[PDB]
């Protein structure tokens, strides 16, 4: 059962940081996450990923996770990529605790009876998702008018950006999310 | 004066990580990019992500940065990225030691009679970044004819995923590039 | 409440069919699908469409109904419509007896690890969604191969078709899908 | 000269209803539509489509003739049906009277010269035929104003979908329309 | 009455050179062109336009006037250009003396039963009109197993330019087409 | 050193006129633009062509040549035609005096810093280039709002049309620019 386009590598082949993460996931969630293996390929570059990611996505910040998490699916559904989508999906009806909104929104946000905030957020996502070349000044000013300041925005644009980042790793090699995630928080 | 949507923070409402990245901007290449003011609006996740852009783009990896700055060109040009663009159009324009070449690759590398390789690289850079969708495992063949090997591909598809996300944040923010750039190595 | 944007007619306002229809699926099912409700507003017209889209999806004919449901999963997701996507995905964890398959189905069929025969479905319900005017005869030749003859062919491209008409009925009109869906053969 | 990318059924090959409308056909218009043989292959579902079809387009509900003859030429020339293009064409100068307004709609509806209603008309039917996934209530605003009730909508959201199924139905399978349809009505 | 979305000039706002033409067009088709007036707003551009086109199109060339007004056909029917569209249709079923073969590549040439030189012309004059960024020398290869020579390529390369010059300023500027135009060689 | 995909005519087998292009070209800027020997293939349509564009672009009329040269890049970027870009950039850059704006412009006019009316030409040139079906008499307006009268409507609308036939031609045949334009006004 592949869960990558290129070799994995194994516990012999990279460095403690990752052993480490591999070892945590399991004792805290059950499982280890493909993409920690799959990605582990070149070690250094993918524990300055993990570095970056999870401060971001998973430490605190300026947005919430449910808005993060928002975000991660609607890009993720966008760019239709299959392990973000999954493992994302499920960390959504985990926040949000309503996994038929969740569901909704994986498919389109315009139909998933979101509040306004979360509308602006989805529809900003959705557009500097497809139409990077076109967004300008006046997009932030939605953003503005439903409450986010300027920490928020730099956040929500580096979420929306990181999900454009691993959408792209993720679909060049086949990464295959855990049988867990399609289960979790249903 | 602006370059930034955003406010850009002073000496005194960064870190002293940013502050030092400045100091070493300074003496090294002779100004402190645009990108590292605007940029440090939120300290740590700045400073997380120059952790991993810099190892992944500037330090040695598995591809050669005259390979890294060809992808950074093809993408930002393809998003239409203005700070992007113009930074590493400089930087390509160096690491081939050829202005017209650089130049070419900005508008339109099907006509910027490439080596085999190249083509390569610029043609899966292109397709990642406007057909996420669509890419899949018979994309690498081309890749392996060339010679890239499976550190190679993992460093490429993360440098697309990459500037896939400083293309949307450097524009979402609208990011202006210092001068300097757009003078150098020509 | 809502599960339209238009006014939903009540038992008094549909013709005799259809609240005979509402009992026989409430019998079936458990409930009445919201699309019964909605999408009597016009009577005559909506039990048309019932008789003809009851053969083609649910009644024996040329193609399994996996196979069907596998091209509604996958239409209903390129055009992003949440009634169809929900209640067909439902559709299609039943059939398969495989809820992780069909939801990955429903984000990218190219990464769902499908037979042969399913990707050359898939991969055509996708390009006569996306890519109408550009179909040729040239592209049944591959369903040929994975062993469609006339009659599947001919069942085939009304699936498609029926999946570009309820994806547009149900997004133009703010179809809600019921809360079971969301639920069944998880 | 083939009428199909399939196989054409004969008389001994079809169920009654389908020689019963050929027979229609011959003694009312002088020919038997092309779409009547060739996508007769299988019978039942045949029927079942021509009784919605005939129901929505040819016989009396809340929509005129020149109406929604207007929307199947705007459809079919976004699509580029060439059998449903030709054959609606025909249809559209017989209702209007008016042979290059109806050739004009075909080419483009905003050049068309056409009445307010008739470009809101024209304008919704090729946005959901292009951006399904972009619709939302906010579109029916527009239908609303110049003045389409609850029924006519419902009649209008079928048609486009109707066409969206039939062009690809048509194209898919290469239909042919009779040669009578591109000289009626001029 | 509007024939554009500029005012039109009359005899006495034009150069004597158009005037002439006028005359020229009146005498030897039995009207003067609507195109001769609306975009003779520049006077002196008009006449180096029309010295152009005329030759291009009109005059002796490499290519048969069949084979220009096919292509112009083609990338007009892309573009939905109703000026382009209506006249050149006019030409190209005076040209093969089929209205509805002519009619029938306005639509979709894939579905016009065209011959293998023609479809090759037809195929590149849609390529080239709708991803010019994407032509490649490849790209001739296939003109050339029709016959073209290099004389015959670079004249058909003008003609999809000028089409997508004229569709251009034609749709901008809102040129209607003469009604005799809808009514010649059916 | 390739200029063209096809076969470039020497001086014997050009008319006068294209000989004596090259002889003022030669003398007055030190080179001769490629274009003028590459596209010399067909003679005669050559020197018509040239004759036209000529007219539009370097003589004087109703915009300045900064406007123009503006609108020559914003399309070209847009087509990402090489021989255009390069060749028009160097234009710009003299016109504006300003190398980095017209760089800037290149990339992506929306993050330029242009005035207003350089931003509705730019805005429109775009449009017109990339959804010519769109344009509509309503997007007329913004052009007068910042001044153009009819006259210069009239050609900006063949500017952009102009540059649209030009990137097609040279894209297809792949022209090479000329070194010195990637040096020249920096």
């Amino acid at each position: 059962d592949r869960i990558s386009s290129l070799p994995v590598p194994d516990a012999t082949q990279v460095p403690e940081g990752v052993r480490k993460l591999w070892a945590k996931a399991e004792a805290n969630i059950g499982f280890v996450p493909n993409v920690f293996r799959a990605q582990a390929v070149n070690g250094e570059q993918f524990l300055a990923w993990w570095n970056y990611f999870n401060l971001l996505l998973n430490k605190e910040g300026y947005l919430t996770n449910a808005e993060r998490e928002l975000v991660a699916v609607v890009v993720s559904g966008v760019n239709r990529c299959l392990y973000c989508a999954v493992s994302h999906g499920a960390a959504l009806r985990e926040f949000l605790g309503d996994p038929q909104k969740a569901d909704a929104v994986a498919v389109n946000w315009r139909h998933a009876d979101l509040t306004e905030r979360e509308q602006a957020l989805a529809a900003y996502a959705e557009k500097l998702t497809r139409h990077p070349a076109e967004v300008t000044a006046a997009d932030l000013e939605p953003l503005r008018a439903v409450g986010l300041d300027d920490h928020q925005i730099m956040e929500l644009v580096q979420v929306i950006g990181m999900f454009n980042l691993t959408n792209r790793v993720s679909s060049a090699l086949g990464f295959v999310p855990n049988p867990e995630y399609y289960r979790q928080a249903r």
